[PDB]
């Protein structure tokens, strides 16, 4: 017999949350063979020559003897590169030309849902309170942008255009029309002075983490919200629980985590000024990501061309 | 010997205090106090109500009282209700209003369409699990109603990417939005819709509109969002449909009685967000000066503004 090419689906997601995947891979990728890595014997494993991973285990893809490369669901492999590097396979990250629109989007649905005091109204509405909030507008409400990269000033743009006071901060000179720029270290205290509602869109580096400490975070207002979209370590966890007790900063909409996912016993889930949200502020949609995966997996097939991988 | 001005609502102290602060601004020459602080005495000096939702109770403590001026733009409800009184009720036109409806729909549709209830009772549970995402040119978004409000709400969401639909009772034609006309297409509007928000005036022909029937023709897990008033929707239909699976969510922002009573079962529905007519929240700094206007036209004028009747 001529032996048989597959492709695994390593995941560590709840079993619909895989299933959903499985069914728009299959849609992307007819003829292949797709299967959940548990639903693989040990013959077909061996037959296995790309891996389809989202968070897999490691112990898994090492039960993948032949395997060539590997394809990530997630625009973000910095914990799997680190915890895979070792397997010797390319890791290719899902890349979408509409993260930087889909991130825009939600810097301001998330803006809008601190901006419009929907957690307050939340909390309200399970202790029975009927209570209308102070508005005033967008004009006269500044929001920050950590961060001016494709994504921080996509980002900006939107705010500016939803009608906000919009300050950016890079640690470069930026120059965005009709959004306050700041530029360097120097400049960040006296923005985050100025700032009712500071949205994270930061890469994290050695010049970045830890970059928003116990003391930055008392640079902010009184009552500041905080969105962060960048990644964990550019905020200090306990002094953000500590300025989220005292008051100092208002809410927390939290979508990154040093630990991923969020352990149970994490303070954050049931602390009373934090969203918690499950690392998806910039997603996209399966369809397209399973259409992209689908033509590099073709691409491979046609030209035995691995795509541009991680270092 | 003197006049004064009693500011009467049923809001919280703060967003009374608030609205006491800019009126004082915009009307440094008069003596505003909030209703309980007057005395019996003072009372009967007051020639104006300020009012935001008042309690006719209070308003009937008032006996000079002259005429009325509401901060908010539709005063229907106070008209019928305080029409045993035969005094001028001036409503609050204000530009701003049509701006932040349109944003306040905008934010609330995100609301829904982002997932933010599910990321919620997950966060409450401790439970992680990203939800699939689909695009907003993807996601039809219905608005009820295309007057000044729910036109303005229109173009906010096409400008955001989604596929947008209108109706209205009238002919009516805003670009990209595919807008439907005259209570024969509200059923097949209803039918392509995943998120519907409504923005209608209560009259004679909406009472009741979104009833059990006209409900069932929305798609399964479809999204409502009620910045209309109580009675276009039929209360029992909507919590039937919400806990039969037909309706996925609801943001209601307007009731018949605010504030809404403790025992509302809305309250301490799961699939029922519900917000404190925040539809009527308006920057006081701009709508002040509005009130202000008119307040200082009658001193100056004993002319009442134009009421409604």
């Amino acid at each position: 017999f001529q032996s048989m090419s597959r492709i695994a689906l390593v995941t560590r997601l709840s079993p619909e949350a895989e299933a959903h995947w499985a069914g728009h891979l299959a849609r992307a990728l007819p003829g292949e063979r797709i299967d959940g890595f548990r639903e693989l014997s040990p013959a077909e494993r061996a037959e296995v020559d790309i891996a389809i991973v989202a968070n897999p285990d490691p112990a898994d893809l090492a039960e993948l003897p032949n395997l060539v490369w590997i394809h990530s669901l997630w625009a973000g492999v910095e914990r799997l590169v680190a915890e895979l590097g070792h397997l010797a396979r390319p890791i290719v990250r899902l890349v979408d030309p509409e993260l930087a629109r889909t991130m825009a989007e939600a810097a301001l649905a998330w803006t809008y849902y601190l901006f419009r005091d929907m957690p307050a109204y939340a909390a309200q509405q399970r202790a029975r309170v009927w209570k209308g909030l102070p508005y005033k507008r967008p004009e006269r409400t500044t929001v920050g942008v950590l961060g001016l990269g494709e994504l921080g000033a996509a980002a900006a743009l939107r705010l500016r255009d939803a009608g906000f006071d919009v300050h950016g901060w890079s640690r470069s000179p930026k120059e965005i029309a009709g959004v306050t720029c700041h530029a360097g270290e120097e400049t960040l205290e006296r923005m985050l002075g100025q700032v009712e509602i500071l949205v994270c869109l930061l890469p994290l580096t050695g010049e970045t983490r830890g970059l928003l400490d116990a003391r930055r975070l008392a640079c902010l207002p009184e009552g500041a919200q905080i969105v962060n979209f960048a990644r964990g370590p550019i905020l200090d966890s306990a002094a953000l629980i500590e300025a989220l007790d005292s008051g100092r900063i208002g809410h927390a909409v939290l979508d990154v985590f040093e630990v991923e996912p969020l352990p149970e016993a994490s303070p954050f889930w049931g602390h009373p000024k934090v969203t918690v949200l499950p690392h998806i502020s910039a997603a996209t949609d399966p369809e397209t990501a399973s259409a992209i995966v689908g033509a590099h997996v073709a691409d491979y097939r046609a030209t035995g061309r691995i795509p541009p991988s991680v270092d």
